[PDB]
């Protein structure tokens, strides 16, 4: 019945057999995103109308093209031949991942450079790796991956440890043409090996760690119903997942007392670059839009018991779609539980002589994904006190490259003749927020100190002041710690207690944004991820901050041309979009296998209840 | 045997013996203060000598004194009169608690301001509040407390929520003599209660909370010996407790293969402060110095297992004096255990087709304080990788005031007609820094932006640098999130395989420091807490950065006065102090019981290690 729920394997076997009648599903075809859409605003009627939109590849040249089908009626709803030398191309294809090695290893310039290096072909693996726009006037319109090398000594052998330094080649994949094979010197391939699971390595395991068990006699706290639809000590809220953002969280909602309460319509990862800072012509065109060029979500983890997730969990297996239509479950994708998180609130009073102390607990909804060496956990929390967080955790294997000799400033040394090159890892939060409806408006708060005089003898008051953002224009805003800057989000029709507006307040990690050059090509293309957050007015087409299509998109697209629209957003239905990143300069800790690091953001409320949300909470 | 072990019952039997045989606890002496005494530097003798340091009061009026004392061979060491108007009076006395409220009782003044709106006396609670040095020359060498009144409706009801507004007293401890009584107007008493217990305001109790389930089938991992000495997954280390700091932790090393390397000597928060911004005469003059002048670890709560600590725990129970130098228990009063901690690290290779998962966990050393309307949790934290992390949990009940009508710009309203002071929490954190021994040095290092040109054509290069700290004059540093700004602390000395310098960075929060005017009484006796870091040479006396007396203490003392012997800090035994804070704008939802809030800062391996720590960890 929920126009919420999550993707069925029926519909998009459906959808596969209305492409397919169409026309639109020959041999040559390849389904490159497949996802549900969002219904429209004020969807008031049941007329519920499941609809797909579809991103098709041709192989054989053919103008690619953009598809809307409804499934529940079962016709074509659009279909746009796409330009992708104007609008971008599609993004990277699973089966691409391949090609790249395959291409260059008949190409009479990629073998010989091997063979100036003795490396055999057969040992030598290539990173199918996104190219972005730079100089080369014959990419214009052409779908071309780079590649760069790395050695396998043996089947299992860790690739990452033997990168092939100062040489790089451009493949065109639809022709199937090596543009460009660029060797600018021979550098010894690293040769130690990062075999994480070597006992020479690891040296004998840990006795030590006794077991941990967490366990739920009575069963979970929450409850799931409909597939996708949780409820959590007063939260209410739809779990759903997109092959390109992966989790995203529909009508985040708190119970209060009788009333439904709506805080976040739609609350998802809507983009995340990696942006590398070596200035080597072997890399300096690197940037991965993990999100927007290669889909988080196709390549989630199945999460195993005790091991990716520990506890009481409930599983959720999202379905997908393949490159030719036919439905994929991804097993034990999604893990749902609870956690104890500590104590709540506690307070022992010398004169009323009550000691008191409750305890918290948060709800956990996450997934795991691989893109190449890099793994990405996203974990979205929900707290009894009414507080939302996201953290993202960063692990895998760092990109390597050699170290050269005399040393580098871009570059950390990681093993002998080892480098890592210095990086970001930037993402975008689009909360399309809902604070007791839609009317809502974004005050940016600054701390403010006061000085010494008439009005403050002693010199010790300190204030506060909110500046409401009242157009587009105004709404892109850069971080400032040290004034404690930070944003609520209010609904200036719908008053507390006290009469004040409802409110939430959005707490940020401070840390650097996009450090590239203002005129290179990354600003352009990640424009979003130069500013910490910005605010603008809802449209059903505003999607993701880099554009619908990133690959090999020139630039402009997403937020800055958003904004340009310069549209109200005083009290109205706005999208909050939030940037924030880890500068990652490696360590020798990170090798061979790195620990998580983490970042992420959190919304407190803000006289929203009027009084704290958690006194009923039981003494455990 | 070990040096760093707690204070025993017997030993402080034998201080107080020791004392009075020497005819200085005569029955109008009280104990402010007690103390074990560390181990001077380079005590690689078995010549154990357990010193402790004493504050003793004196309540008749005479001059108190600062005794050291020998309970191995029993000797007074040293015994110095203090002269408090230069030096500051001694910490106040839990016995004072009460003696502000009861002189008040009997003083017409007072009895003419409470009948004036009608306030029965005997429902009228005191708050004994740490004076400052303000404008008064009368106090000048007096023991001077102030009071700021609360109305208790019956004798298990929150005085908070009643708050006697226009009202303020001084009072002389020693002398019995109320000096002043301040009445700038009757503000209406605020009447709702803040009863978190009582049904009619909590409501129904939830009855939606399953139980979480929390064993250690096999006991815990770590082990305790000689009464404090930790062993936990490669950690090392000593738990001991004071009665000003409380937990202070000791010798925290990591056993790399057959090495036992030193990282932190001591670690302890030195002092904290809360200084309040409202600039009523009422209040203006309000800046509790929690740790240096009410002394935190005395008010240590005994914490209950299932409810303050979960899960399997063990505790210590630390013996300090009373007033009256015997030894009192504070019974479960340090909880330790360690705690799942999500993912470790985890990779899925495309290439070598190996799944990769381990789960991290940490080592947990906390408790637990209440000061008046105050409840602080001070958690340590030891992870598997190598970080070390301190959080502060503030939680408690706020300080109320009135809601002046018309509004405030300095006072968040909470209730009809209730106010909440603006305020911070600020701490200040000791590290004396042993990294791989104990020639440190201190570097700071920022991100570097750079311009696209001559060798970096496409704009996508981006740096950092390290920049040395030298001598005392040139470590009083500031934040900088934007430039992402860290600290490393190396040895220069001692390097790793790659021939790195080895080191530890520390990641601050980068919150706002002290708000007030730099020409106030808080920023001169907070000085510490005007810059985020202070960097300073090893010295036995230099142990708080506010001095040894900070109450009524005219200011300059502690970090300033340190530094400016401007000693040499590169490659030398030194300690960093970190400032970090809270700045609390209370919200509706914090009351009528705040839910905790957290501030803290961690220090993570910086090429301390030759690769990952943590790859001799079990697939679990
Ligand atoms: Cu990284
Ligand atoms: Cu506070
Ligand atoms: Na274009
Ligand atoms: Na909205
Ligand atoms: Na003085
Ligand atoms: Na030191």
């Amino acid at each position: 019945a929920s126009p919420f729920r999550l993707a069925s394997a029926g519909e998009i076997s459906e959808v596969q057999g209305i492409l397919r009648t169409a026309g639109l599903l020959g041999p040559e075809k390849r389904i490159a995103y497949l996802g549900v859409l969002d219904p429209a605003r004020g969807a008031g009627s049941e007329a519920e109308d499941r609809r797909f939109r579809v991103f098709i590849h041709d192989v054989s040249g053919a103008r690619p093209q953009e598809v809307t089908v409804s499934v529940t009626n079962g016709t074509v709803i659009s279909a746009v031949e796409l330009d992708t030398a104007a609008t971008g191309e599609l993004p990277v294809l699973e089966e691409e991942f391949e090609v790249v090695e395959q291409l260059l290893a008949t190409d009479e310039r990629w073998l010989k450079a091997l063979a100036a290096r003795n490396l055999d072909v057969s040992k030598v693996r290539v990173a199918p790796l996104s190219a972005g726009v730079f100089e080369y006037a014959e990419e214009r319109g052409r779908r071309i991956l780079r590649g760069l090398a790395f050695v396998q000594d043996f089947p299992e052998d860790s690739a990452w440890a033997h990168p092939v330094d100062g040489l790089v080649a451009y493949v065109d994949v639809v022709s199937k043409e090596v543009t460009r094979v660029i060797d600018t010197g021979v550098f010894p391939v690293p040769a130690e090996h990062g075999n994480y699971t070597d006992p020479e390595l690891t040296g004998p395991l840990r006795t030590t760690q006794k077991p941990i068990s967490i366990t739920q006699p009575e069963g979970p706290s929450f409850t799931v119903t409909g597939g996708n639809h949780i409820e959590w000590e007063k939260w209410s809220l739809d779990v759903g997942f997109d092959v390109r953002e992966g989790v995203v969280l529909h009508n985040i909602a708190f119970r209060d007392g009788d009333r439904l309460r709506p805080i976040i319509n739609r609350a998802s990862i809507a983009e995340m670059v990696v942006p590398y800072g070596d200035p080597s012509p072997i890399r300096s065109w690197q940037n991965y839009f993990d999100t927007g060029e290669y889909l988080v979500g196709q390549y989630a983890n199945s999460l195993e018991l005790g091991c990716d997730c520990l506890g009481d969990i409930t599983y959720l297996s999202p379905v997908i779609s393949d490159a030719f239509g036919n439905p994929r479950e991804i097993r034990n994708g999604i893990c749902m539980h609870e956690e104890d998180w500590g104590i709540l609130a506690k307070h022992s009073d010398l004169w009323s002589g009550i000691n008191y102390t409750r305890r918290n607990r948060r709800m956990v909804i996450s997934f795991f994904t691989t893109i190449g060496n890099y793994d990405y956990g996203f974990y979205w929390y929900l707290y009894l006190d009414g507080t939302i967080e996201f953290e993202a955790k960063a692990t895998g294997v760092v990109f390597t490259s050699a170290f050269p000799e005399g040393g580098s400033d871009n570059i950390s040394q990681l093993a002998p003749g080892l480098g890592a090159p210095f990086h970001q890892h930037i993402f975008s939060a689009r909360l399309d927020m809902a604070i007791d409806g839609f009317t809502n408006r974004v005050e940016e708060e600054d701390v403010v100190r006061q000085t010494m005089g008439p009005g403050n003898e002693r010199g010790n008051a300190f204030s506060r002041k909110r500046t409401v953002l009242t157009r587009e224009s105004e709404a892109v805003r850069e971080a400032d710690a040290r004034t404690g800057r930070t944003w609520i989000i209010s609904n200036p029709e719908s008053k507390n207690r006290l009469n004040e507006p409802v409110g939430y307040k959005l707490h940020a990690h401070n840390q650097p944004t996009l450090l590239a050059d203002p005129g290179s090509s990354i600003a352009r293309r990640a424009a979003f991820a130069t500013k910490d957050l910005w605010v603008t007015r809802y449209a059903d087409d505003e999607r993701y901050p880099t554009g619908d299509f990133v690959n090999q998109h020139s630039g402009g697209a997403g937020l800055p041309s958003y904004i340009a629209q310069d549209r109200d957003i005083d009290g109205q239905d706005i999208v909050v979009w939030h940037t924030f990143g880890l500068t990652h300069f490696p360590r020798v800790e990170d090798w061979p296998i790195m620990p998580v690091d983490t970042v992420g953001f959190k919304l407190r409320p803000e006289g929203f209840f009027d009084r704290s949300p958690v006194l009923d909470v039981p003494a455990n």
